[PDB]
């Protein structure tokens, strides 16, 4: 692989000082860019996956627009379940959906054996190995995956849901079976992402999205075991394999309740949603880890000129240390792309600035 | 009206001590009980709301499975933006429903003067009287209403929403209509809430169901100041009538954020999700507020006796002091009554062998 040139990212990753605060976004890759839905619609969503080619154009796509300090590989969390032996029909403009979930104990045996689930993922690899040569060493690559809980969700719910009632029902009433689930995922996920680092990833993050669902009680017994399984397994892993460890993200959306624990959990950074102040963040978690975000994404709907006051506010919260900047979320569908250029600009400008 | 019998809930609103916690449950009267179902399908949503008998007899309901320290009237937030003039059409099992959302500021010219909007509200007033009448003075009534940002919220989405990405555009975009709203809601909501208590309400709750969506920074600006505005103008106005001022409740689900300042907010109680630990609720509000919540109501899922242990640990969290028991959010439509009536057995039992 090409010589890293440049490793802003991961030097703010591992709690080095940087010359300026490092950005990238979550779903950088996404519907708001033409030539995203352009190239998409070639294929289908888990057939674009497939293509090596295709993934690693998605991949590119924004860094050719904005001058981001990382790039992630279009996948989806989704592709984890499924290479599990769930059937996927992401269908004309409705997302997720798992027509068939798992509702009852029995489900859990139409399942693959977890630990063939990355010779099922090949392509992600593949795509990865391409992506990492074609970047040439700009910047580094990011791997990731869906937490456990979080895969969960998706395949006891088919898809999205307001509440996860039926996955927390699973959790109340069938606490065994939740458990067995968890540990299959977990049991996947970890040859998966070190096949990610393998094929070449620099940095994997962690997926949490449905987190906040989750009261702290819940979240200690059946999403936090899991989420430090899968770091402290991962990084076994690499050490064995003679693979330098790469920084690792949790990123746990409406997790505030569990910002403590999460900063205790084995992962560099903690990836943050729009809803907690930084500087309470930053007291959650202390001094020991990195922190990304969290810039409210639909703030991007504001002006170009109130992107830059939001920026500088949000950069003078985290301060200098310790600090990856990243939205709270994904970037929506509708948005700008000029917008999201006004927020990469920003972070840059404002951190050089507030260093000086 | 006939003399109230048990008062503990006013008592522990108003922050006394009581000889036992007060308990009630969010959506009380609702389809978990196939009594409620039955007397809902003789009419259609809105329909139902619109007749005193039938709000009354749906409000009744669960007092009669189970002794619940309060009754909350049966009605929908949804009817004050009817009420504004905006159409309704909930429809073949499908919930929440405005087809023609409010887009663009133009929509604002749409709705009624916010002054007219309580004797379009003359049913529920009704309602109220008659529901506290035949009550008898058993326990107290809840009358209640949508938090300004939260009934904005349905009217800009035309219902439900994951990311609330149409109104927080609103807010970004267009803040001086989004504060015109926000201001029109709140004119036509404090006449409607001294009008329940004219009618015979005992205490008020305010539903921020939509608070989280906001983070610190967007909830002080679009949230906050309406909150703060109706307790402020409801209890002017009530002691200008002659009337005796009713405990307020404040309830944010997702509101971790903004604890600090809703308790200094003009509300005797602050309501709580199941995501917020009580310790920690508490460290956040003082002494000074009544706390109200917060169980994941989804541990109803779980079997009798793990719904007792799961109140008793919730209790020994809060503590005897200030404090109503409730759940996080409203019951859903799949749980079992008899869990429901183990949850409020849980509590008084837990409660009193707690003070013992």
């Amino acid at each position: 692989f090409p010589e890293l040139k440049n490793d802003t990212f991961l030097r703010a990753a591992w709690g080095e000082e940087t010359d300026y605060t490092p950005v990238w976004c979550m779903r950088q890759a996404g519907r708001y860019l033409p030539e995203f839905r352009e190239t998409r619609a070639a294929q289908d969503f888990f057939s674009t996956c497939r293509s090596p080619e295709a993934c690693c154009e998605l991949t590119l796509q924004p860094l050719r627009r904005f001058p981001l300090d990382a790039a992630i590989i279009f996948s989806d969390i989704l592709v984890v379940p499924q290479a599990l032996g769930m059937e996927v029909t992401m269908v004309p403009g409705k997302g997720p959906s798992f027509p068939e979930p798992l509702r009852e104990e029995q489900d859990l045996e139409r399942l693959r054996d977890p630990e063939v689930v990355a010779s099922e993922l090949g392509y992600v690899f593949q795509a990865i190995t391409l992506t990492r040569q074609r970047l040439a060493g700009r910047v580094p690559l990011i791997g990731f995956a869906g937490a456990p809980w979080t895969l969960m969700t998706y395949m006891v719910e088919g898809g999205g849901s307001s509440t996860m009632a039926q996955a927390k029902r699973w959790l109340y009433q069938r606490p065994q079976a939740s458990h067995q689930l968890l540990r299959i995922l977990t049991d996947a996920l970890v040859p998966y992402l070190v096949g990610q680092v393998v094929a070449g990833a620099q940095a994997l993050q962690l997926f949490e999205s449905h987190a906040g669902h989750l009261g702290p009680q819940l979240f200690n017994k059946f999403a936090l075991p899991y989420i430090r399984d899968v770091a402290k397994q991962v990084k076994a892993r690499l050490r064995e394999a003679g693979l330098a460890p790469v920084p690792m993200i949790i990123f746990a959306k409406d997790g505030h309740f569990a910002l403590e624990e999460l900063a205790q959990a084995g992962y560099e950074v903690v990836g943050l949603d729009w809803t907690v102040a930084p500087k309470k963040a930053r007291e959650c978690v202390g001094k020991t880890v990195t922190l990304q975000g969290n810039l409210d994404p639909c703030a991007l709907y504001a002006s170009e000129e109130e992107i830059g006051q939001l920026v500088k506010q949000m950069l003078d919260d985290f301060g200098p240390h310790r600090y990856i900047a990243n939205l709270g979320h994904g970037l929506y569908p509708d948005m700008d792309p000029e917008h999201v250029g006004a927020f990469v600009d920003a972070v840059h400008k404002h951190s050089r600035l507030l260093r000086q």
